[PDB]
């Protein structure tokens, strides 16, 4: 296997963030996967 990507990216928007809490919680405000 290959490395490279080292920060966290979405799986919906495919937006890069910061860290994993940060894209965590955009995806239940901007996602809103609380349904
Ligand atoms: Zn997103």
């Amino acid at each position: 296997g290959s490395s490279g990507s080292s920060g966290y990216v979405c799986a919906l928007c495919l937006k890069k963030f910061v860290s994993s809490i940060r894209l965590r919680s955009h995806i239940r405000e901007v996602h809103g996967a609380a349904q």
